[PDB]
RNA sequence: GGGCGUUAAGUUGCAGGGUAUAGACCCGAAACCCGGUGAUCUAGCCAUGGGCAGGUUGAAGGUUGGGUAACACUAACUGG
């Protein structure tokens, strides 16, 4: 799960202070960090089925609960996805 | 007693009739063996030079976009 001190970084301008660490800027964005990072790991192993399973629990969770910001404070998304990467 | 002999002139030439060896009345095989001449046709190969109007289809490969959590996937275009 990345490194104890990583993520220390991207608390920061996604959150309004550090130890605010439940705004749901900050998972999608601890999450997205490590898939991006963690999609090497399947690269070489690629076999490895199981440590997967555990990844699309982030890509399930990072998408369902950036759908629950959708309806709660609008274009609080469309000035996050876009300072991340991901709206496909 | 028996068998074979003694009682029957031969021989050397010349001509003829046969026969033996020879091609041995004449013509005639398909073949067998020896030694030469042939790859200017043709089979294969070896160097060295030529030839294939015109019209199709559109593999791999590349680029881009869609798609994926990432892959798969898919669309053009390019390519030949
Ligand atoms: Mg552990
Ligand atoms: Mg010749």
């Amino acid at each position: 799960s990345l490194s104890t001190e990583a993520t220390a970084k991207i608390v920061s301008e996604f959150g309004r202070d550090a130890n605010d660490t439940g705004s749901t800027e900050v998972q999608v964005a601890l999450l997205t960090a490590q898939i991006n990072h963690l999609q090497g790991h399947f690269a070489e192993h690629k076999k490895d089925h199981h440590s997967r399973r555990g990844l699309l629990r982030m890509v399930s969770q990072r998408r369902k609960l950036l759908d629950y910001l959708k309806r709660k404070d609008v274009a609080r998304y469309t000035r996050l996805i876009e300072r991340l990467g991901l709206r496909r």
